[PDB]
């Protein structure tokens, strides 16, 4: 309500008289009517390669604390809140976006009503491209965005509210395991890597490193019943089975996409966990691209998000997941998983090649057993 | 559509050429450039636009995409510059004026020319495309409110692809004279979008020509159901005297139809194309409330995302699907989707689509 019955009485309205979108290649000042905020130095985006955005549920989390403190300052009770980005088609394209998940995800404000602002703006704001190294072939824009975030919050996957922001940020880091939880079933991490950074005669000592002892010990506090494993080993998978989780080796190559009977071993393995309320944690070697692959199946055929929704919530939470063509896969596969829940069902014999959890199998077979 | 260089094949080794505000699609002959002058050929440059004689003809703040017929038309003009004995060594520059609306019809074009004429695939004529600075300025609808849904060029690629690969374009057997004539408001103002489907605008009777005209094409084009979907401006008598079922299915103007009339008119339209029929469907304009029944459709038949099935609409008849509609085939695309699963076509006909089949459950079905 101090949103939306206060406020004045190159720049785009969100709220009249109180919340605009602006971008300027200089500092503008304050008045009697106008104060305005950019959050580009201290909140940015770190690429990988020449992925530029979109900004993520912590960058997201700070935003908000920044705009309500401009706010609820008594200072600005009657003055419009001009947020700006520098003038580059992807800093504008970060910032709008950012914006537009602020309303959905704290404001409760439709798809719809956020991107009006939006549509038809010029110049356009930058499509989001993949991480990977190749040139960009898919984009995904603030629409695809905006719509994944908000199913994944009417879905009950996002919650701001119970949000730590600690955590977060604590172990995206490389030396605390490079994890992040997606949704309340599903962690992607990369894979740790066993070596002896103690030597080999340190005979009362762990010879495992920081982030692989973050892992385990976050993994084991937080029940984490199944690891999946899509890369090379870098590991022994002992130390994860000694803990007692669960360890599935489905493997495959680098930057490619998974044959359909990896995705069905994986969503069949996924839905035996979850049933046990247990989460999966999956790691590549990045958990990015081939963890994105499986894990984003998993979640069309759940939750029904288009391919390019999937893409934008899995990013929005974990920066670069798919990878190059495993966007095009995703795109091209979405039906297929959605409608598993029609054509499939949970055997009810366990499978060996999913080390004892129940795999999907077609509708006329669960109909013998 | 004359025969030209076969640009699918590996083809001859060329060696590349740069130019600034310039995108290359083929190394050594193939640019899309944006330029607000007119660039002179060189002895290995040779520039065309289409500007001056294509024309996307505007609703309201609709830019495009530009349709089939203005691809037709570039497909030919681009030929007769490829055939011609003096371009053999030279890069084909094709170019638009720099504003980000008319370098998204130029950019969208030549991919779609691209995957009709030679039969590229989505991620190779979007790979050039990826991250230009400017951008290009998303496809808006065709209504008066204020836009608040964007498709791009990677949904239409996709949509006109995928309506290729399903054989819902054929640009072989596509009849460009017959295309432009009937869209023309003097003449029916209708498309034909599939084999299945055509869209037009209402007739209006006070027969005057364009009513005429669309009586003589349904009869002689196997249209054997009309669904109108907006208030009377014509009788419906004049339908049944040339022997084609009449269908109202009337929901209001600029809104959203409930899911038991989408339901009842794909059961119609199952019905009348499982007998080899075509299915005619106007709303006032042939736009808005058309295109959510057909779009409909087509998903369920063919898997389209709504944008894709968005995209392919527009490039067949520009404007469909206007404003809040829109968000309504986004929001509910996997209904119709889902519904080849829990649903089949009824044995008993159903009074309120006139005696056709309808959708019901598996359930019902099972008694039945």
């Amino acid at each position: 309500e101090n949103l939306y019955f206060q406020g004045s009485m190159n720049t785009i309205e969100f709220l009249r008289g109180r919340v605009y979108l602006g971008a300027y290649d200089y500092t503008p000042e304050d008045t009697d009517e106008l104060v305005f905020f950019t959050v580009e130095d201290a909140i940015f985006y770190n690429s990988f390669h020449l992925d530029f955005g979109p900004m993520n549920i912590g960058h997201l989390y700070r935003f908000a604390v920044i705009f309500h403190e401009i706010l609820n300052d008594p200072e600005n009770a009657n003055k419009a809140v001009v947020f700006y980005s520098s003038a580059s088609t992807r800093q504008r394209a970060n910032a709008a976006c950012m914006l537009c998940c602020y309303m959905i995800l704290v404001q409760a404000w439709t798809p719809h009503q956020v991107l009006q602002p939006l549509a038809q703006v010029d110049p356009p704001f930058m499509p989001f491209r993949d991480a990977g190294y190749s040139n960009a072939d898919f984009e995904i824009t603030i629409q695809d965005v905006v719509y994944g975030v908000w199913r994944a919050k009417e879905k009950g996957l996002i919650d701001l509210h119970s949000f730590n922001l600690e955590s977060y940020e604590k172990y995206e880091h490389v030396e605390f395991g490079d994890f992040n939880v997606l949704t309340p079933d599903f962690i992607a991490f990369a894979s740790p890597q066993e070596d002896h950074p103690k030597g080999y005669l340190a005979t009362k000592s762990s010879h495992l490193n920081q982030p692989f002892k973050s892992v385990l010990n976050f993994f084991a506090n937080n029940n984490v019943q199944l690891v999946v494993r899509l890369n090379s080993h870098l590991y022994n998978k002992k130390h994860f089975e000694d803990i007692g989780i669960q360890h599935l080796d489905l493997i495959f190559e680098d930057g490619t996409c998974p044959d359909l009977s990896i995705v069905k071993n994986f969503v069949g393995a996924a839905e035996t966990i979850i049933k046990r309320g247990g989460k999966i944690a999956v790691h590549c070697k990045a958990g990015l691209g081939r963890t994105g692959c499986l894990i984003g199946a998993h979640l069309i055929y759940t939750y029904g998000f288009t391919a390019n929704e999937c893409i934008g919530f899995l990013r929005f939470i974990r920066p670069g997941m798919v990878v190059g063509p495993q966007q095009h896969w995703l795109y091209l596969h979405q039906n297929d998983f959605r409608e598993w829940k029609y054509t499939t069902r949970i055997s009810l014999k366990p499978s060996e090649a999913i080390g004892g959890l129940y795999p999907l199998i077609s509708l006329e077979e669960y109909r013998l057993q």
